[PDB]
């Protein structure tokens, strides 16, 4: 029937649709490569239903919802963008890029201080230079 | 978990085409049918542009995947009708058609193993008899 239903039972059930339908491995993968293809060419509306329907079918995956999470940063929807981020940490807490990305979304809804707290949980865990670097231009913009 | 609420609520909080109800069923229809009819009558690029259309109105209708899928498979666009059939059958209820449109475009794109467990998947699961039987006349030409 309907993916409503179906995203209920999935939430209540604790799996993802994905694996509660079987999907093949192989399936789910091309269809996140088409979708980053979008997203790498800059053609965000059609990047976006893709990654959209990634997320619902496999709520679980960070590059689904890192993705979708960084479309709605470019589309300046930043408190859904930050959601998104917070969830790819929790699930991936080796990786700081989502939470310097909040930072960033932080920023823009005029929460410097809840931005700049996100600038320095990069600087002080991540061993991503680059990352650290850019946190770090935030963190002297910022003041 | 809580976590799969969080990713379904926030993708939930921005809202979409769909939701906001301004294009009457009616509309809807038509559009469908002069897109269809397109296809059938060989009119492939107004088809194409009007399925698209569709397909990011209503991601989650298979007749709106399907019908964009075969314009990429009629084009030769195999990978393309390929990532859509992937998408097609996540939507669908048990329904191996698009699984089977996958198999023809996989060999099609040199890959016949992965030709080949497309078609062992319509003869393992598909209840549609005239599918199952172009299914094993594939595997039996491909060997
Ligand atoms: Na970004």
């Amino acid at each position: 029937e309907s993916i409503s239903t179906a995203v209920i039972d999935a939430i209540n059930s604790g799996a993802t649709l994905k694996d509660i339908n079987a999907i093949p491995d192989d399936m789910m993968d091309d269809i996140y490569s088409y979708a980053y293809d979008f997203y790498n060419k800059g053609r965000i509306e059609e990047a976006e239903v893709f990654f959209r329907f990634l997320c619902i079918y496999d709520f679980y995956n960070v590059d689904y919802i890192m993705g979708l999470a960084a479309i709605y940063q470019i589309k300046e929807q930043f408190q859904q963008a930050a959601d998104l981020y917070a969830v790819a940490f929790a699930l991936g807490k080796n990786d700081y890029t989502p939470v310097f990305h909040t930072g960033q979304c932080q920023l823009r809804l005029k929460a410097p201080l809840k931005a700049k707290e996100c600038f320095e949980l990069v600087i002080q865990h991540s061993n991503d230079e680059k990352l650290k670097i850019k946190a770090q231009s935030y963190l002297d913009a910022i003041q």
